[PDB]
């Protein structure tokens, strides 16, 4: 339950697109990792750590990269998970944020990422948590030979991890973010590569 | 047989822009504001000028731009939001005597007109309000959201409603007067009732 | 197809304060007075200031506090009761020639603002009213009765709305012009319908 | 993900009655006056909403003590430069996750207006509407700030006497663990306004 309506995918960028292209069915189905997408906490990390920061898009899958090749444009939310190795004994959190497609850069405290719409995660959860990626935009839709700006997922440090360790090693958790199209993702227009 | 009046002297008309309903299926969150911050003519931060008697005809005045920042309320709240979209209400006052003849031209400038240099033929084409420098009663303009895209960002580089005041008229005085005579002039401005910002973030 | 209209000149909105209907279950009295003191604006005990030339604009012309005090009615009154509770009704009046230029702001000021020193940007953004000095027939303001307590007591040291008057440009004259032209202002008052006192005392 | 915590943070009894909040300085105030309605929705961190526990501590020791007001968010509290006044109850969480070992307990109290402030001392303190919570409760502990006044609204300037919510350390950090290690758990506090928060008058920021 995070604090944000749903916005329209292909339903906005139809009246003008020409063609609206759908994709393999098969590919809906499957969770592929996303590049920069991984990530390890040391107890010696303090909070305020940017795990890390990757934007929406179609450079976030191997195969809506190589897709998008062919393609002029693109709309569409995806779907994201985020998966953590620790066991019972742990203790830390962190929080993942949605930030809005511009607010462009700086130092973000502990005290400003909780100002986005976020989900707050422990470091003992057990099954991968699940979230989206809005596409929140002011255009109709984005053009797959163009980088402009997409809201970003950001992952930080909230609580310091609190573990134990023999001698070696430090006992890092590591962490790794998967990806798939959501249900509305489409491209735009047939072009040659 | 049909009568002749001749008091027509304001209301520029409008044909309503859409605020949020572009908007909404875009934008993650759509914000509305306290419901008072309309009912007040604030003051922009911005807001000064003056005429002297020495201006000729066509000089620009001044140049605002329809955004966030033409309202001291609404340029606080913008810390927080990543967005906006609406309309404003903008009013003029001009401090004149009672011998100084002119008289100023203020026109709705379209986003993306060619930013050249307008003179005093082409100002009083676009949709305008002519105003003496004599007059006490501050005259007000609707300042619509013309764009091409769904909402605006908060960085001010964005091309946008811009509003436009020359010099229709020179400022002469029937008096030898001393030229140390300037006309104040200041800008207030509100949102209309159709304003509202989009995306909370932290301030 | 929407209009331009540019009058609009005046009417500060309110929202109605509770009087008496507040206070009536802590009160042991509420006391009515005669309904013809609500029909006559008079003159205020410190109803009296002066706009000369040489004032610089953000200098506050004068400032009164909402009471039994700026009526010389009420202030008779007062002295049987021992407290009070309702709205009043501001009016002033600026004697000025046509070859005067100015403005003033009058706003209203609540209680319990930080009492440092208003610029004249911040004056603007109370609920205020422009007038120039050349105007003739006066202009009247209302005086709400925003407070955190039920009824006031007749001890003037406690805060309540205050009514703030600066020059919003400065005073400047055409003509050569002697400086011993000082612009005259008065100040007149009477209470809303929803003015009462409390508490029958010996006067 | 072991269940050998206390998860048995449950929402708790606390001998409190429920309390006005906007409905009374209605009409009292000179506007209508709303602030944004998905402000209501997120829990987020006190600019004054970190501290930690460590095992050098003795019982007594007071973790933080704030006023209800808008000093208690960061939106309301960038908001409170526009305007001179406010009412209204406040919701606060409160993450203390500690580690499988640790053991411990924390006693939150709702002090009223009007009590001296300063030592306030560890004997005296469940004489108050308290919760008394363990340093391993999963879930965020949710406990309401209530409104508890005698004029109409407060001004924002702090001199007002506004009710206050105390967190004593009542029992010593200890840990259980095989060797050399003592955590430190590190609190958190995030907080949301009631359905009934609201600002008085519009003033120039």
């Amino acid at each position: 339950a995070v604090p944000i309506q749903p916005v329209a995918g292909a339903a906005l960028a139809a009246p003008a697109a020409g063609q609206i292209n759908q994709i393999d069915p098969w590919i809906f189905q499957n969770f592929v990792q996303c590049p920069l997408g991984e990530f390890s906490i040391s107890p010696r990390n303090t909070p305020g750590e940017i795990l890390f920061d990757l934007a929406l898009g179609p450079g976030l899958n191997p195969y809506l990269a190589h897709l998008s090749a062919m393609y002029t444009g693109w709309v569409g939310n995806m779907e994201v998970q985020l998966v953590l190795a620790g066991n019972a004994f742990t203790a830390g959190k962190v929080v993942v944020a949605l930030v809005p497609p511009y607010f462009p850069k700086g130092s973000l405290t502990t005290a400003q990422i909780t100002c986005f719409p976020h989900v707050m995660c422990d470091v003992r959860t057990l099954e991968p948590i699940q979230l989206p990626l809005l596409d929140v935009r002011r255009v109709l839709w984005h053009a797959t030979q163009d980088q402009e700006e997409s809201m970003r997922l950001v992952c930080m440090l909230y609580t310091p991890l609190r573990t134990n360790s023999p001698g070696d090693e430090s006992f890092v958790v590591s962490g790794r973010l998967l990806s798939k199209p959501a249900a509305d993702f489409n491209f735009v227009y047939l072009t040659p590569p």
